């Protein structure tokens, strides 16, 4: 396992994510292990507040090299298998706390969570244009949901990288602490979120999340057909080889 | 007014300052309140002189949200959240009306201020949309006026773990609400009121009229689904005992 | 034709266009209009260009209606009508960096809140400032100011048509990048540059699945628009 598990208090579930090998990039490894931390969480009701992390420096990197030339080739799809909307699909609410970097599918996967902490030193970008790709994983709707309308099209459509400290600074809603601080910050929230009946927090989530559950898939289908149209160049299988990490 | 818990003050001539002022109940929604905030608006909609409202509490209170029995009646399924419309009197107020929260404000009290058009906090001042620290979903429109005004994603967080922050919290992560010390609260209202009161009346009916269209269209069907949310939560026994334990 | 703007190639992916309409402050004259219409058609016909910075002169980016124009309508005479100026950036096929290195006012500030990336400066004032020559708000302002600064703060900004520096709106908390003047046009041309480090047709079809619903539902807020003009004249 590359994904550990584990439970804070009586009802909080820490699911860390550890690929080491990989700083966080969705290996195989990772990926399966992912979907079944979710699929462990989601037979498992005395959980009501979960914890995504990574390790040290990383929170999560998006796709591997070789995983994105799979995309560009057309052999899968940035919405495999449903990484990215892990917490949305969770029934209780998740905290993202990315206390290292969140690069690409990382940061997006981390976005869908209820509740997002960032890390002031790290390195926070949706730069899957930097390789040619128009975004995938729900990007262009979780983005400007999350962020606004106005800067999501920056973020979007630049690729660039922030530090937390920028993000702050550019007014973001999430709370930008420092990287030794974002875990203990997460469990005292989490801490608070389980004081409250399992019940009242999974049908206020659903309440809050219907517009996006209801909205996602008509999205996906739009970044699909995006994608139909800037995915399959050569000058995108150019960027991947000259420009990932 | 009749209960004597609202002051009606004509601040100039076309702007007019509904001041709550119940002490004994710290601006919590007692009878009396609820009666004298109802009669205050309808003066407003029977007098059509005016450009600007500027909604206000006393001291360090904006408003407190349900009195204790008020939310163990909501609990026994007694009384609604909706029930006397409260909180839409400022959304259906047909001119401008701005929130001068100049102290706290607590659940249906925050809420009620937040469908102001324009929301001004102080910054010593505690703001909470507390109904999950007692078990109940939130009501009020809550979940439709909080996403609305403060954007979805600080909305989560203020929705599902009922915190409290101070306006300098609030003002910290980014509200677009002018934050100010309690003390330059109502004068900044007043000033703000003057500059309204700049415009013709009809320009400024026909511009609100236009921006909350949405709002007075979409906030219907959010209160429908947040009593079925009530229907889910609000009647365990773990709410009396939260609300007995947590607050009035 | 009427030389109040200027293209300038910054690479050759790159193209700025300079208001600089000095005798009107860059206000909506005939020539002003006209010329940006002309330019904003340049870079529709020659697709070499992946990204545009649309900026002004001096302590101006653009001062909207004219004083002579607002003041004929005023009292009609005539012609409420729709000059489609507002929309240049976001009918641009390509990227828009509105580099509002000056003063930002009424229609002026609402054409450059069109564009995909808008920069302020700390020192310049912006205002969607309809309301204070007693006309509820045009050209969009009802759509595009909460679109790109929220709910809440388009409230404020178009009720009350107050004037704001710079730092005001920095200090409420808007999204947009926020600089001294004598730093905005060199804060635009790097991410130009950045910008331009994208194949074309990804920034193309990535700008039109953004701005889709914005290209949608302008023209029923266009109507919405007149209408409260009319009604108006009571
Ligand atoms: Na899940």
């Amino acid at each position: 396992s590359v994904v550990e598990l584990i439970e804070i208090e009586s009802a909080i579930i820490q699911v860390k994510m550890q690929d080491r090998t990989h700083k966080n990039a969705f290996s195989q490894e990772l990926t399966d292990d992912l979907i079944q931390a979710f699929e462990y969480i989601r037979q498992n009701p005395k959980y009501k507040a979960v914890i995504l992390t990574g390790y040290d420096n990383y929170f999560a990197s998006g796709g591997t090299q070789e995983g994105l030339l799979r995309i560009q080739q057309g052999l899968t799809k940035f919405t495999d298998d449903n990484l990215y909307s892990l917490a949305l699909d969770c029934e209780i609410p998740v905290i993202a706390a990315m206390q290292g970097h969140g690069i690409g599918g990382g940061f997006v996967m981390g976005l869908f969570a209820d509740i997002v902490i960032l890390s002031r030193e790290s390195v926070y970008t949706a730069n899957f244009m930097k390789y040619g790709f128009t975004p995938g994983m729900g990007a262009t709707f979780i983005v400007p949901k999350k962020l606004g309308f106005s800067l999501a099209q920056e973020i979007l459509l630049n690729a660039g990288s922030y530090r937390g400290a920028d993000l702050e600074k550019r007014g973001v809603p999430f709370k930008v602490l420092p990287r030794a601080e974002v875990l203990d910050y997460a469990v005292e929230l989490a801490q608070e979120l389980a004081e409250k009946p399992r019940n009242s927090l999974v049908t206020l989530k659903d309440h809050l999340v219907a517009p996006l559950r209801d909205q996602l898939p008509r999205v996906i289908e739009q970044e699909l057909m995006m994608a139909e149209k800037t995915f399959h160049h050569e000058e995108v299988k150019s960027r991947i080889k000259g420009l990932y990490g």
